[PDB]
């Protein structure tokens, strides 16, 4: 139907239950201070930890030399690799926020490990990157981009990917002790949160549903971005049909007159504006232009599609560019709307690439995971952010039969635009903050997803688990 298209991410509490050999701990250079208690925990856990301070700006070849040297020193083998690189939240010189030096550096490390021939599993540790539930806010949406790319690294380099572990936003000694139980490989899990309560593991489950509430006001203006694209046009047609009186349509610098005349027939007065929403000044201009007789009621943010590459084949600047196209405008919209604080609703269009990952989608998953993380941050006054992670819509490029036929054979059926927009309305109307909408035949998907890499993300979803074995 489409009520069977709703999924969400849940964090399953794990039952209460050592480490050995050489562990390389990769720390960003000017961050040596922290790590001290990281090596103490690993040592105390019974590992022999070696710190490897790197320049996050550094070349892949420099890092591979550094790793090969460290691997030569251990006799040619090491038991694991623990990256603290995500902790580097500093700005990168070539690139706007939210891309950080830690984002680039982590990618560089995945590549450089293979250049140095380190066969040991890589574990990437974040803090404040995921929300396990109600009271647990995301404090570093930028570190969630490592989770997005990391799930993709798991599928692309399954023999050398250990996992992802998120420490409490601040993170104390009892938390680093539980970290070491995860590194020991006893949990069977590879996407783990460490909380005051114990360990939690990531699961995609059904989010099935009768009291809606309005998420836009007829007298307010609703902004739709990337309106030159078919998804965004249909959304605006739907809002007019449903009774929205005022539409502001943004288009990405090179639809237009036809669409405006059409929406007037459907009942809305729409105006069209063009500017680079990755430029905060222009985003600020856009918002200030909304009439005070019709204040901003809701924003539908549809960032441009981007091209993907395997992780081995991309580089830190390409990754950074894709993060910018998917996430920087949303960063600014969230900030300026926060700074103007009824909360408008800010609806981000994310992607199943950020939820479960796909080979070739590394960069796309990083940027789109930043959207899903914005939705998990506390906002004292608004805007109320919803991130919806979509599977591809009919007509869209990836449904092209080449890669399109691949998706279909993995059991992903392109979404009809009408049905998808009704699913969007049900979610916003039901108060959803983070939901996945996707039409998935799990009997094809779950075997195709686990063919190279075992995992447990779908363990608690019946149609998928029944298509699997332990």
């Amino acid at each position: 139907v489409q009520d069977s298209w709703r999924y969400r991410i849940d964090w399953k509490r794990l039952a209460v239950a050592g480490l050995s050999g050489r562990w390389l701990v990769v720390v960003p250079e000017d961050r040596s201070a922290e790590a001290a208690p990281v090596l103490a925990a690993l040592s105390g856990a019974g590992a022999d930890p070696v710190q490897l301070d790197v320049s996050p700006l550094g070349d892949r070849q420099r890092l591979a030399a550094t790793l090969g040297e460290a691997l030569a020193a251990a006799g040619g083998a090491v038991d694991g690799v623990l990256s603290l690189l995500a902790w580097d939240e500093s700005a990168h010189p070539g690139h706007p926020a939210p891309f950080t030096r830690g984002t680039g550096a982590t990618l560089t490390l995945v590549q450089a490990l293979e250049d140095a021939g380190v066969a040991a599993p890589l574990w990437c540790v974040t803090h404040g990157a995921v929300s396990v539930g109600r009271a647990d806010h995301v404090t570093s949406p930028a570190q969630a981009m490592v989770w997005g790319m990391g799930r993709v690294a798991a599928l692309e380099h399954p023999e050398r990917w250990g996992g992802l572990i998120d420490l409490p936003s601040d993170a104390d000694r009892a938390a680093l002790d539980r970290m070491t139980t995860v590194l020991a490989g006893g949990t069977g899990e590879d996407q783990v949160a460490v909380r005051a309560s114990g360990l939690l593991a990531r699961r995609l489950v059904r989010a099935s549903l009768g009291t809606a509430s309005p998420w836009w006001q007829a007298d307010g203006t609703v902004l739709v971005t990337g309106a030159e694209e078919p998804a965004a046009a249909e959304a605006a047609r739907r809002l007019a049909r449903d009774g929205a009186g005022h539409l502001l349509l943004h288009t990405t610098p090179s639809g237009l007159a036809g669409l405006v005349a059409e929406l007037a027939d459907l009942g809305a007065t729409a105006t069209v504006v063009t500017c680079d929403l990755t430029d905060a000044e222009a985003a600020a201009r856009l918002l200030a232009g909304v009439s005070d007789a019709h204040p901003l009621s809701a924003v539908l943010h549809l960032p441009p599609t981007v091209d993907s590459e395997p992780l081995a084949a991309t580089d830190a600047d390409a990754l950074a560019r894709v993060v910018t196209a998917k996430a920087t405008a949303a960063l600014h919209l969230d900030r300026l709307l926060r700074e103007a604080a009824r909360p408008p609703v800010l609806v981000l269009f994310s992607s199943v690439a950020a939820i479960w990952g796909g080979a070739g989608q590394g960069a796309y998953a990083a940027g789109t995971a930043f959207l899903d993380a914005l939705a998990g941050q506390h906002r004292a006054d608004g805007p109320t952010v919803t991130s919806v992670a979509w599977s591809p819509w009919e007509g869209s490029r990836v449904t092209e039969g080449a890669t399109g036929e691949r998706l279909r054979r993995l059991g992903l059926r392109p979404l009809a635009p009408a049905t998808a927009l009704t699913a969007l309305d049900t979610a916003l109307g039901h108060g959803d903050t983070a939901v996945t909408i996707a039409d998935v035949d799990w009997s094809s998907f779950a075997p195709g997803f686990t063919t190279a890499r075992p995992g447990t993300l779908l363990a608690d979803l019946p149609e998928a688990r029944r298509a699997l074995d332990e």
